[PDB]
């Protein structure tokens, strides 16, 4: 599908998901391109991008903005609670956010489980600077449907879980639905604390507001909706649902726990990342 | 490799390689002014779309992010301003938030294309409403000479809501300016100028700081704030204050709420917690910054 | 004063205070290379233009009269043309012209931005056509180095479908470049330029006559032909030959009538009448050009 | 009428006739706007082609390129005839096609048939220019309808007419058909010759068939189509039908009849007139 392009030799990422707009980038060239049991994966070397992954037409990562995501939607959780020792992540077909959670002494172990193998064969394969993240001894890769994983978990046995979904669109809409929340809040000890992908503000405030209620109904300790700045995905930005269950409080605002060096996240983007923009922080209140 | 028709993409050298692109609904005019290509078309899904020299300015759909944002970070960081600056038309929206302020006596708009005023007032709306305000002086013209013309210490602030430093708008990014900027300030006077992206320009950025630190005595800041349709999704602010009253940018000593303006309709962007967040850079520029 | 939306201006400064408009039916394609901005749209009673750096290119009710005159006028003005280069042949169409000449054999092809042969190849079925001729040898690159790569007399005509010498492309009208078009011209080859308007640049056309008068023994010619899309309505021509076989512009030796080409279509618009009557100047620039 | 543009603070000349397409001028100031008992009249300062005439939203005439069409409409057929003495000029006027038919020096009579007053008042007093021609000893300024004048005209009295007339859009119309051109053959003396302002061949391909038609049916001696490059005339050229009656033989290819200097016209163009396109050249032939 060498034809999703609005400017000849450039890969333009459209989807229904964010309608009459695009975000392009000019193609060096087209490293791997395959088809998996579950999604179509590409891996192109962009002109000023680096390294791009994309999957099912939408861009996953780039080797120059990865950062802010992966830092992003690992510390805002991890630095919000004391000691964490297990920790799960869900789909990270990439490493990076493996690479910054093990970026966390106190872990003990960090379970991932993603899906589809095609996508950490082709990661370890074109993405070095991130696939080192699969590599630390505390890590346990799981090949599976998370769901599942998550159904079969022990209760109480994580202190954290991440879920880097992606967008809602097709079986992945499960990952935002209340069964698959109380799964999640029924595997975090108490007290312990879930941190999910949540779209845009700018494109998906409807979406945002169910993910924020039903967030609102499993889980009994803090629910705080953060954003923050990633280029690379549609609208610049993108947001994430930071929840903890019944048990010792959590400020997400205010990391309790603060941490190569961060390239993007620090204790002051940590807090700043909560204060939503008038339109959307009348919503979701 | 084949296009799909009917898209509109904002390209440039001052970011290579990315392409921010929308479905264009219908022209509602593109032409050439003395100065710059201009472009206003309706977009798909982000309502009318103002393009000048292919890039584009604003947007409906998210405008009132830049406008919000250039115009209270340096309005809510001083008491009771009464007289304001701005240089660079555009389309009039600065100009309506502005006129949220109502300490504001008098509003010098300093535009230097009469084309873009023209049909940004015919095609905009609750834009083309800012240039009506009754304390709103429009004067067309160059922005670098009315600024040299004018009588020291007598503004509250100036927002400069410039363009790319590609074309001749590069002096609004040099010294010389600033210094212009500077005099025609009154002591503990405050400046906001658009100010590129962390992301594409830390170069660029560089320099900008450098130059407000050698000219401005007062504190020198640098804000940024998302904005969907600008390359890279978020444009970076110099918030600069003149050597007198001190001011705190980072804390806002006046933040409209709402009821401050109750009849302007309410702030879709800005607010307290807002303003304090945009001056928190990630770590990437933090260091560089300082 | 108000605009009606749904309208194209073509303005510029090389011909300032009147503009040619078109109605857009629909924007096909609208974006910035690393040369020019491009635009591809329909219009409402043209067919499809093309817009390169804010000048129609093109249109395609009319680009016979530009595409026939520019091709016919130097290539039935000599025996059998075998070896033909066709600079910045940004659409393709000249090449198709081009291709009418059965005693052809090879036709390199010189355009050196990729964005625009790759959106014209999509949009514009006639024109992108021609690139497929076998005989066509298509090079993505600068045309001006091309040349001075050039093997010495290689070619039998040299075709240059420039733009306006408003950017870098204004070497294209200097002497350097006609210089090595003729050291690459057989002696008694003919050149073919794109010569603006004798309405609109007298001054830059009498240059461009003086330039040629001193780089070719051969004759040098200005013609001029209709072309509604073009600024004024009117374009013009340098027909030049090198010394070598004497070379009569005004009067075709090998003129297209139809039965010449039987397949390719009959020509719109050039015809051995039409081409004789293209040296006919008005009396204002008659004497000028002498 | 000042909404007529598609360009701030400038002039677009717009018309069905010519749809999907405008001709813009920058205006520098509007020096005359008013409405005769025919048709709206407006005379600005154009800032790069001298003052303009604008009658119904029309360009009649600008200052900087009035030479071609005056001069190509009056010599074309009038360099054409031995010895012109009579000659008779219908049409929104401008006393330029006068100026020209006076630099004939066997002329001795010329009769100018203007229907609406206020647009030779206008040209009188804003264009001096051409207000010049109106001053010819030899000119016979009548106003009123020139069907009606020509209809009254004597028989074979005239030696050419000119019809500089506008579109054939409302009541000019009839100055396109057949009865006009019986009563312009009836008016013209043995082998006389008449020159009609006709259309484009770009725009009205249609129209000019119907023309040239009419013609080859009322004149039976020569019948001949020129067209002429006039930059502010819609799609930069304007085209006219040469007739000449029963009678001695003309040649209006070739100039029997050669003649401030011309700034336009010469032998060489005279003839150039006449080679038309290919398409064009293939239905009128």
């Amino acid at each position: 599908a060498c034809f999703s392009t609005v400017i000849p030799g450039w890969f333009s990422e459209m989807s229904p998901m964010w309608p009459g707009e695009a975000h392009s980038l000019k193609v060096e060239k087209v490293l791997f391109q395959g088809k998996s049991d579950y999604q179509d994966v590409i891996v192109f070397q962009s002109a000023t991008y680096g390294k791009v992954l994309v999957l099912d037409g939408v861009i996953q990562l780039t080797e120059r903005d990865e950062c802010a995501y992966q830092e992003m939607i690992t510390h805002l959780p991890l630095c919000s609670i004391p000691n964490p020792k297990k920790v799960l992540v869900i789909g990270g077909g990439d490493g990076g956010v493996l690479r910054e959670v093990a970026r966390h002494a106190s872990i003990e172990q960090i379970d991932m489980c993603e899906i589809d193998k095609m996508v950490v064969d082709v990661s370890k394969q074109f993405f070095p600077d991130v696939a080192i993240g699969y590599e630390d001894p505390r890590v346990n890769l799981v090949i599976g449907d998370g769901v599942a994983f998550l159904k079969n978990a022990a209760e109480g046995s994580y202190d954290a879980v991440i879920v880097d979904s992606s967008d809602p669109i097709g079986p992945a809409k499960e990952l935002f639905e209340k069964p698959f929340f109380q799964s999640v809040a029924r595997a975090l000890r108490p007290g312990g604390v879930v941190c999910t992908q949540a779209e845009s503000l700018w494109l998906h405030m409807d979406i945002i507001e169910d993910i924020v209620s039903n967030c609102r109904e499993i889980f009994k300790g803090s629910v705080n909706y953060a954003w923050t700045s990633v280029p690379t995905y549609p609208s610049g930005v993108i947001g994430f649902m930071l929840c903890s269950t019944e048990g010792p409080d959590v400020d997400f605002k205010h990391p309790l726990n603060p941490i190569g060096p961060l390239k993007f996240y620090n204790a002051e983007i940590h807090s700043a990342a909560f204060c939503l923009p008038s339109f959307a922080k009348k919503v979701i209140e």
